[PDB]
Formats: C-alpha cells, structure tokens, sequence
C-alpha cells in the first residue's frame, strides 16, 4: 500500500541513518562555546504526525510558541550518486506564558506533506478518505517499525495529533516532560 | 500500492522542486571562472532506473568509466519544519576509451535502494518477486506522472536498464547523445 512504502522509505532512507548519529550531534550543539547560556536541547527527535496532513513548511505558521533557535551540525553521506548529501536538522524554543520551557530537535514526518499533496492531484487517484486513511496507517507502521528497532535507541519521539483552541507547543511540551 | 506511493513522493518531495531551478544551477556552473577550461555540464538531470533495484552509492562501483567531476551549486528551502534543507547534485565525466566523451549530472533514483533494502527486512513482509514488480511499476508511474508534467520541460532524463558484460558509461553516453 501507499502508507506501507511510504513508512518503510521514511526509516530506510531516513531515521535509520539519521537516529544513530543524532546523540553526538546534539552533545557537539550543547557543548558549543556559543550554547552555553542557554538552556540544554534535550536528546531525541521530536517527529510531528498530524493525521489530517496539515504540513506547513515552517514551525511558527503552526503555532507562535514554537521560535527557530538554530540548526545542529550538518550531516553527510554518500547516497545513490550523490557525493555528499546533507541531512539538516533545526532546534526549536517552546514558550509557555511567553516564557522558555524545552528545547528540541523538532520537524514534521515528510511523507505526511506528501500524502497530503497526492489527493490534491487527479493523476494520483487518491481521495480525501484515502489520505486520512494512509495518514493513520503509515503512524501505525511507522511505530511498529521502530518498536522493534535497534537505531531507536530512546532516539526519537512520535507525535500523532488531531485539530478539532489547540496548542502545538503544549503537545510538544508534554512529550519532553514525560522524560 | 508501494511503486504508486514512491513515485508520487519522488515527484512531490523531489523532481518538481528541484528541475524548475536546474537550468540555472547548470548555467551558473558551466559560466564559473573555473569550468571553462573543460567541456560543459549538459543539461537535464539523468536519473539511473535499474529494474533490479542495485543502486550503489558510490556511482565509480557500477562502471570505471564515471568519475565525479564535481558539485553543482546547492539548492535551499524550508521544508516541513526543516529550515534550509539542502538539495544537491553531482556532475560526472563519462569515458569512452580512455578518453572524456560526456559530462553531466547524473544519479540513481533514490526510492529504487529503498524497494531493495524493504525486500530484505522480514517485517516488511515484501518478497524478491514483489520488489521486480514494484520497481517497473514505479518507473512506469514517474514516466506518467513527467509525460503530463510542466516541471519536465526538457528537464530530466530517464534512463532504465537490465543487467544480463554491459557499460553503464555507453548506456548514459547513448541517451546524451540522443540530444
Ligand atoms: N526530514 C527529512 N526527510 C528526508 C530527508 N531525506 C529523505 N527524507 C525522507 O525519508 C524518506 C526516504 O527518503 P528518500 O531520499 S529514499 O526518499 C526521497 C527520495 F530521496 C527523493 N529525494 C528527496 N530528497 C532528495 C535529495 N536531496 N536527493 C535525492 N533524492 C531526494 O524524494 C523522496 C521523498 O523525499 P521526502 O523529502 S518527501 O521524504 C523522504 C522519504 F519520506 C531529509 O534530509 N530530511
């Protein structure tokens, strides 16, 4: 099915290489000569998963909580013919009463834009009941995919969310105050 | 379908960001005070579809006759949360008897590694014989999906193939000098 490789794609082509390295990524950031005024960025990548496929593409066109801090250090590797792709990640600030409470390495699963942009085309024969259904099955398979996975090593946390007033940072807050 | 998904994300999430602006990469390349000297970059993307889904990373492991050249200038946006992800391509210089009969950036298209290495986890539940027949399926998909497409505006080439000695660096050469 469309969620299925979809699911599997997003794990082999990406957490599976990206997870392994993110630890020291981060503890390069945190223990950066210009970092250490601030408050720690917490371990973990934060990976949003709304059901609906509401993607924007930047994080403060979902919430005004949820302020740009910075990019961690580039990633590298060869990747199907291509000499030195990068993986980028960005670190977030989360406000509550306008004030800092966590730091995280944040973003939204990719595939779930995707998924969202297939029904949007006629060519994809892909209905609007086809997208919420795959959104929820590739959540699904992705957490079986993990679950049973070495690369996530307490490496990253999923968060599945439905809009019906909603906060985007208090969401995000929860999960890092679960740690 | 799996090659259904796939070829939607490689559109999606790839070709239709990445040709519009290649024309300019190309030119800005090939008018740079250091590519002069040398035979200029043709343009188009050439994408590598082998329908038995081997896609090394290294392209020098698949023919003696391509070497990496160099890097095209990188291409930025924000994407899903991601501030300035990075998108880049590499150029290569193809042999013909010792000697530098074509340069050009090329690659393998990424989602065919993935079919391969999904066939080879368990929990992925997908067989050798389903991988053979989501890999034509997916390249049939992206050649309808461009067929229709205003981003392939003579933008890319599609170059698939089966391995029964065979030249890659003949089978590039052919659909360059096709131009
Ligand atoms: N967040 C994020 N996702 C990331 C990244 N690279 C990947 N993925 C995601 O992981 C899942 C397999 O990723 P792959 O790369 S096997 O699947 C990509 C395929 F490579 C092609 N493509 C995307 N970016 C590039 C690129 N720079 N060079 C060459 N091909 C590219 O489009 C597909 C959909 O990509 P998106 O971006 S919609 O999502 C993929 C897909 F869901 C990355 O750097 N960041």
């Amino acid at each position: 099915n469309v969620a299925h490789g979809l699911a599997w794609s997003y794990y082999i082509g990406y957490l599976r290489l990206i997870l392994p390295e993110l630890q020291a990524r981060i503890r390069t950031y945190n223990q950066h000569y210009n970092n250490l005024l601030r408050g720690a960025v917490s371990q973990r990548l934060y990976i949003l998963l709304p059901l609906d496929c509401g993607v924007p593409d930047n994080l403060s066109m979902a919430d005004p909580n949820i302020r740009f801090l910075d990019k961690l250090p580039q990633q590298t590797a060869d990747r199907a013919g291509i000499k030195d792709r990068v993986y980028s990640n960005s670190i977030y600030e989360l406000l509550e009463n306008g004030q800092r409470a966590g730091t995280c390495v944040l973003e939204y699963a990719t595939p779930l834009q995707t998924l969202f942009a297939m029904s949007q085309y006629s060519q994809a024969g892909f209905s609007r009941e086809d997208r919420l259904e795959q959104a929820k099955l590739f959540c699904q398979t992705l957490e079986d995919i993990l679950a049973d996975a070495p690369e996530s090593q307490n490496n990253c946390r999923l968060i599945a969310y439905q809009e019906p007033s909603f906060s985007l940072s208090q969401e995000v807050l929860r999960h890092l105050r679960q740690e």
